[PDB]
Order: structure tokens, then sequence, then C-alpha cells
């Protein structure tokens, strides 16, 4: 919980930090990752998986070990 919570919050600061809002991120990926998912992920409300983060990774463009508490 404290994981996933802690996991959310660089995902968060990833995302705002390129100076996208999540429904930008909805926009930006054609719809590949909805905003309401991405929420979801970000305050631990919704466990990702690895496979799952790692595309997330690359559609921020960081080092996937970096969103990693």
């Amino acid at each position: 919980s404290e994981y996933a919570k802690q996991l959310g919050a660089k995902l968060r600061a990833i995302r705002t930090q390129q100076g996208l809002s999540l429904h930008g991120v909805e926009e930006k990926s054609q719809g590949r990752w909805k905003a309401v998912v991405v929420g979801s992920y970000e305050r631990g409300d919704r466990a990702v998986t690895v496979q799952r983060l790692a595309e997330l990774a690359d559609f921020y463009g960081v080092p996937v070990q970096e969103l990693l508490p």
C-alpha cells in the first residue's frame, strides 16, 4: 500500500514534469493511456503491472528504474 502510494508519487512527478496533465496523457497517447487509469496508478488505488510500468516509462521517455520507490 505504502509502496503503491510512493510509486504513484513518481508516476505523477514524471508526468507533470513534462508539462502533461492526466487529460494530456490520454490525448497525446491517442487514447492508449486513459487519464482514469493513470490517475489510479498515481494514487496507488490501482496496481500497475511490471509490464505496464515498462511501457509508461517508455511513453514518458525515462529509465523505468527511476519510477521505482
